[PDB]
């Protein structure tokens, strides 16, 4: 289920996660449920405001795979990367942080746009 704004990677087909790959993995698996993955992302509203990157901090971050420890659409999108994969997430609000977003960083009802890299995963 290709869209013009990407691959729609729901369960639903609700177009609630769309996904563009911007540069495919030499990895050949996907992490699994409760390994601990490494990124690096940028994050950015739809008016362009970036409102967080690890970059800016120089280092990765971290996370276990599937435990709800980020928002629905990291889960979701994060499951379908392999190591060296680059790619775009476009996060409606409904896989985010919904009608009340989570201020001063994230507005009411924003659909987040990311660029993730995987870096690595451990099991
Ligand atoms: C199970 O549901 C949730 C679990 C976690 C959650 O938010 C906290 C984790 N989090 C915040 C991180 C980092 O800022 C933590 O240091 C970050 C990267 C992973 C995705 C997402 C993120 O999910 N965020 S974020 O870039 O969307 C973000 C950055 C900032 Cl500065 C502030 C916020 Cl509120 C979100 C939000 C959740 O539902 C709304």
């Amino acid at each position: 289920t290709v869209t013009e704004q990407g691959e729609d990677i729901t369960s639903k087909k609700d177009r609630g996660v769309l996904k563009i790959v911007k540069r495919v993995g030499n990895g050949e698996e996907t992490p699994m449920i409760g390994d601990k993955v490494y990124v690096h992302y940028k994050g950015k509203l739809s008016n362009g405001k970036k409102f967080d990157s690890s970059h800016d901090r120089n280092e990765p971050f971290v996370f276990s795979l599937g435990k709800g420890q980020v928002i629905k659409a990291w889960d979701i999108g994060v499951a379908t990367m392999k190591k060296g994969e680059i790619c775009h997430l476009l996060c409606k609000p409904e896989y985010a942080y919904g009608s009340a977003g989570s201020l001063p960083k994230i507005p009411s009802n924003a659909t987040l746009f990311f660029e993730i890299e995987l870096l690595d995963f451990k099991g």
